[PDB]
């Protein structure tokens, strides 16, 4: 078939849609899923992994067996409900003796692990957590997600209110926190509960994270409310965890007692009830003791999960790869991806044939693919100077399709300063054709022409700029990306604003660039776009300098951080410099937006050229 599985393998999407789409071949098992999975990250600890089923409407739930095959399972259960109400996750069950120690030296386990916690920490505890707590963890979280953001970072009133307003404090922190206490209030508790992790790097957060957690949430053991006995049955909670291996108590707080250690369990066996109700009936033979110890389950169900989940710790605790469990060609697993919304409609309008474009020199050098330079021949028509964008690993489907995604864009665009698209060749290698801005890159244009372009032309330059920001912003389009290295230049009094790709996924910088909100939290609006702008003027202003020459990367950070702005260009009158800082608000909300920029330097203009 296939088959969505949720995991937690980190990635910068929305964490409800963390998964990967896995075609089986038929009597493919469960363990032939997992297999894959975990090695597309690159874990070692393969072992300790499980897969889940669980219903959305019901909240019981299925451990399925490595040798399960995928195909007999999918029909054994979804042959009562449909495969969209029904989720499979893959989780990790059974944990090593050390687990947390041992998963130090398994980066990609120990932050599976970590986001798993967190998850049931968020789903079952949290919102009656004690709360310095919810606020300690929650700061823990932040301090982690946001790993390149200064320490001191939320002293600031804008930072929080990025979170807050934009990024959402319910990402952090358990609802009942957040409406229980008055906004300004919680500020200032983050604020003061935050100065203690301010300088922990990641993998310590996480740690942190645990050590603060586990002494009020057990995700060591898993607990079960049953029955023990024979003939003769008292009533317990059952413990399973790698620490302690067999526990029940029932007293009140006082001591648990041992049963039986992993590396005791010689057979394990599940039946129904086999008598009145069918409750679940598990049967656990132990070295020596010929009484089989029997335990009784709410249900069968319940019964088959405390089976795996022994049986998993068995085949753990001792160098195993097959079942403890008495029993009563074709494993292919390759990983794919999207099955997305289809392009737009569409290109039968801006289809150009493949003959009718002479590919020339080469003259730029993306990441999914280089820029040419070319002839086109529309024979309605004469020749045509052309760039042509051209993919580079063209036929990875969903490669193609991001690629293409620019051409889409590009075309609901049409502006003077905006380069033009001209068309498409859809089929691999999929071009995309647009206007040749002849006198190239602006950076290097001015540079050349330092001491023969007056300022004059540099202000006609930043208008002409803002304009196409602006005529973006009107059509809510975040460019993420204004620089001199971005801009062309089709004529001596006319440049072009160019590019509009994508960089997923996520990725991981032109920080000399950035909008301090896009360093610390990765928030992209048109705020930062103006802030980038105003960077952009600079550079031009200052004749293709970049920002910040041998200036080292962390060393912007802070600088900015203080206070510190680029300094105000030689020959730069000084409103145009005043529009600049105003672009270098730290706060995003105090930055004035491209439509206003667009008419001050439009009369910064008519003032200069008339003086
Ligand atoms: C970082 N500067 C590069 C200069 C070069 O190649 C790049 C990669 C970049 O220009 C935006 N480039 C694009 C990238 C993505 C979409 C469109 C373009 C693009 C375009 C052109 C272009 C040119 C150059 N570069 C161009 C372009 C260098 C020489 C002048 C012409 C172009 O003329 N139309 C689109």
């Amino acid at each position: 078939r296939v088959l969505k599985v949720f995991h937690y393998f980190e990635n910068s999407s929305e964490p409800t849609t963390w998964a990967s789409i896995i075609r089986h071949g038929d009597a493919t098992d469960v363990r032939g899923i997992i297999q894959k999975i975990v090695d597309c990250h690159k874990v070692k600890n393969v072992a300790c992994y499980g897969l889940r089923l669980s219903h959305l409407q019901s909240e019981e739930v299925h451990w399925l067996h490595l040798d399960m095959g995928v195909s007999n399972v999918r029909e054994k259960f979804e042959l009562a409900h449909p495969p969209e109400e029904w989720k499979y996750e893959l989780r990790i069950r059974y944990l090593p003796k050390g687990f947390l120690n041992q998963f130090t030296e398994d980066k990609p386990t120990l932050n599976f692990f970590y986001q798993q916690v967190k998850n049931d920490y968020m789903l079952e505890i949290a919102d009656q957590v004690d709360q310095e707590i919810a606020l300690k963890l929650g700061c823990l979280e932040i301090r982690r997600s946001y790993g390149e953001m200064r320490g001191n970072a939320l002293e600031k009133k804008s930072n929080y209110e990025v979170l807050e307003k934009d990024v959402g404090l319910r990402r952090f922190f358990p609802k009942s926190l957040l409406d229980s206490v008055k906004a300004k209030t919680l500020r200032k508790l983050i604020q003061q509960t935050f100065r203690q992790f301010a300088n922990l790097n990641r993998e310590e957060s996480i740690l942190k994270f645990f050590e603060i957690l586990s002494p009020v949430y057990r995700f060591d053991k898993e607990c079960f409310k049953c029955a023990l006995g024979s003939s003769w049955i008292i009533s317990v909670e059952l413990a399973i965890g790698p620490e302690e291996g067999i526990s029940y108590l029932t007293d009140k707080g006082a001591n648990p007692t041992h049963l039986a250690d992993f590396n005791q369990v010689q057979t394990i066996q599940y039946s129904n009830s086999e008598d009145k109700d069918r409750k679940g009936m598990l049967q656990l033979k132990i070295a020596g003791a010929p009484e089989p110890l029997t335990v009784t389950a709410p249900s069968l169900t319940i019964a088959e999960n405390m089976a795996d989940l022994i049986d998993g710790y068995c085949r753990l605790v001792n160098g195993a790869t097959q079942s403890f469990i008495i029993r009563p060609t074709d494993d292919y697993a390759e990983i794919i991806d999207e099955e997305d919304t289809y392009t737009m409609p569409s290109t039968r309008d801006y289809e150009i044939q493949r003959e009718r474009i002479e590919l020339g020199r080469c003259i730029g050098e993306g990441q999914f693919g280089d820029v040419h330079q070319g002839i086109y021949m529309s024979p309605e028509n004469p020749a045509m100077a052309v760039a042509i964008k051209t993919c580079k690993n063209c036929t990875s489907d969903s490669v193609r399709e991001k690629f293409l995604q620019e051409a889409l864009t590009m075309r609901q665009f049409d502006h003077p300063h905006i380069v033009k698209l001209i068309g498409v060749i859809t089929e691999n290698p999929v071009w995309i054709i647009m206007e040749l801005c002849t006198l190239g890159e602006l950076r290097s244009f001015l540079q050349v022409r330092k001491f023969s372009l007056d300022l004059a032309s540099l202000i006609l330059y930043a208008y002409q700029l803002s304009t196409a920001l602006a005529y973006l912003e009107s059509k809510r389009f975040v460019h993420r990306d204004i620089a001199a290295r971005n801009v062309l230049v089709s004529s001596n009094d006319c440049v072009k604003l160019g590019d509009f790709g994508l960089s997923r996924y996520m990725e991981d910088l032109p920080i000399k660039w950035m909008a301090p909100e896009s360093i610390n939290f990765r928030r992209f609006t048109s705020a930062s776009d103006v802030w980038m702008f105003g960077v952009c003027m600079w550079e031009i202003l200052m004749h293709g300098v970049k920002p910040f020459q041998g200036v080292k990367n962390n060393d912007v950070i802070g600088r900015i951080e203080n206070g510190e702005r680029l300094p105000m260009p030689p020959n730069c009158p000084p409103t145009l410099y005043s529009l600049m800082t105003k672009c270098w608000a730290y706060d995003p909300s105090r930055r004035p937006r491209f439509t206003e920029l667009k008419a001050q330097l439009s009369t910064i203009l008519e003032e200069e050229k008339l003086q």
